């Protein structure tokens, strides 16, 4: 289930973080606008780019924690808060999160792994709601 998926991702975090985020950026290339130096690079170039490594690990280690601290896929208010008032997220609206979660769930469903894909969809849904209740668009 959801709890195990967190352990699965943590076990191989670097690889899952890069592959999922690459799935995200390839599905929605215009989302690169928030990162900038991402454009003009293939998957392999991004995987070796220092900042992409840093960005993806920071996104996914915290994502796993927000997931882990949640109850029945409902995030803590404090976790929604950090995500909203992060200076790095000043350009974001809830739709950016929705798109990340479309890609992530699509990745899990296509994978040769027993992910609880439906829970990650539900978690994405609840996180958008919590982000909006803390202030997004
Ligand atoms: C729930 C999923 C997400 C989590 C847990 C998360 C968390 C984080 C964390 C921990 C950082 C590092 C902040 C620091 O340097 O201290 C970060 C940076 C950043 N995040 Fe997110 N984030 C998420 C979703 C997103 C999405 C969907 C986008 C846009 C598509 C985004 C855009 C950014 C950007 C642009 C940065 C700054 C990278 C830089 O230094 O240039 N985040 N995020």
């Amino acid at each position: 289930g959801f709890k195990q998926d967190i352990a699965t991702i943590r076990g191989d975090l670097r690889t899952y973080a890069q592959d999922i985020f690459l799935a995200f950026l390839n599905k929605y290339p215009d989302e690169r606008r928030y990162f900038k130096n991402y454009v003009g690079k293939s998957d392999q170039e991004l995987k070796s780019m220092a900042k992409f490594g840093d960005d993806t690990e920071k996104v996914f280690n915290l994502m796993m924690e927000v997931a882990d601290r949640a109850t029945d896929c409902v995030p803590l208010a404090s976790d929604a808060n950090t995500l909203v008032q992060m200076k790095q997220h000043s350009s974001l609206t809830t739709g950016n999160f929705e798109k990340l979660f479309v890609a992530l769930v699509e990745y899990m469903r296509a994978s040769g792994q027993s992910f609880d894909s439906q829970s990650w969809d539900r978690f994405g849904k609840n996180l958008v709601s919590a982000l909006s209740s803390a202030g997004m668009k």
